[PDB]
């Protein structure tokens, strides 16, 4: 529709990004747009800006929904929205910039100890508690969507797949997310809720342990089948984990949605009590950057 486009345009101001921001440097590109780093002229704040051609963009309703969700869900454990501009047919969206890279770089190139894993899980559960208390389900938790500051701060990004629920409609039933990280009830199209994010967090903790989510060697379709049929995945070497870490994982990856922990109750779990300070993550960030120099 041209109606859905006009609705998208209406929630964005018309203006020039260069009035407030400079030193644009392209760090990425794709169909969904070009991504730059840039700087706030008045404050010196480094920012991340996405340039997007609106005409060609499919499923504009998801762009409307992401912008709306960010504007009303600002939090220290989220990669926050700063501003947006319309210029001609292109949309510019300004976000905080995190210079420490993604958690994916860390889990694929380093060995995290349990204190560092507990820290990351805590910060993520803080974001999830905030989101769920505002009836937002992320539905795409994975290390790729966890970004790190150079001080070890931990923030969640990418709200392109999130669902807003209501007491009227408090559950969803559609297969949305990234296969390896999807909870069984999502994969098999049952009525589901916020605890699907708790499952995906459990899979991300398996990333921090083993380097990959379960079945990454398989194609996405085979992985969906395996999740549906196996339920709670198995660790290669559970012997290597503490009793309290194993219990934390079990409570994230519980098949029974009523038995699975909420974000609020996992924030009280004993595993998080051994978390190291976030400064402990900066050597991992340094390692990850070194590892990925050649790409
Ligand atoms: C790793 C470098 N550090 C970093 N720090 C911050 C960001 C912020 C964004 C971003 C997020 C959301 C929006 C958005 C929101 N609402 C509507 C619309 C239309 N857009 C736009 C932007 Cl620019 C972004 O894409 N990346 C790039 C990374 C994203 C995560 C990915 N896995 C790696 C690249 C970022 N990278």
């Amino acid at each position: 529709d041209e109606e859905i486009l006009e609705k998208l345009r209406s929630i964005v101001s018309v203006g020039d990004p260069k009035k407030k921001y400079t030193r644009f440097e392209k760090i990425g590109q794709g169909a969904s747009g070009t991504v730059y780093t840039a700087m706030d002229v008045a404050t010196g704040q480094e920012v991340a800006i996405k340039q997007m051609n609106l005409q060609q963009q499919p499923k504009k309703e998801l762009i409307i929904n992401e912008i709306l969700v960010m504007r009303e869900n600002k939090n220290p454990n989220i990669v926050n929205y700063l501003d947006s501009y319309l210029v001609g047919d292109e949309l510019w969206v300004v976000m905080e910039y995190l210079a420490g890279g993604s958690l994916t770089d860390v889990v694929t190139e380093t060995c995290m100890d349990e204190g560092q894993i507990a820290a990351v899980c805590r910060e993520c559960l803080q974001a999830l508690e905030f989101l769920h208390s505002n009836q937002v389900i992320h539905r795409n938790i994975k290390s790729d969507n966890i970004l790190l500051g150079m001080d070890g701060s931990v923030k969640l990004t990418d709200f392109g797949f999130c669902a807003q629920i209501t007491p009227e409609q408090s559950k969803r039933s559609e297969m949305v997310g990234t296969p390896y990280w999807m909870a069984p009830e999502v994969v098999t199209r049952k009525a589901y809720g916020p605890k699907v994010d708790i499952w995906s967090l459990g899979i991300m903790a398996i990333e921090m342990i083993e380097g990959e989510p379960p079945y990454l060697n398989e194609n996405p379709l085979r992985a969906l089948y395996l999740i549906a049929t196996n339920g709670t995945p198995e660790l290669q070497n559970p012997e290597k984990l503490s009793a309290i870490f194993r219990d934390f994982l079990n409570r994230c990856l519980e098949m029974d949605v009523e038995k699975r922990g909420s974000a609020k109750e996992l924030l009280q779990h004993q595993f998080l009590k051994i978390a190291k300070p976030l400064s402990s993550l900066t050597p991992l960030i340094a390692a990850a950057k070194e590892a990925t120099k050649n790409n």
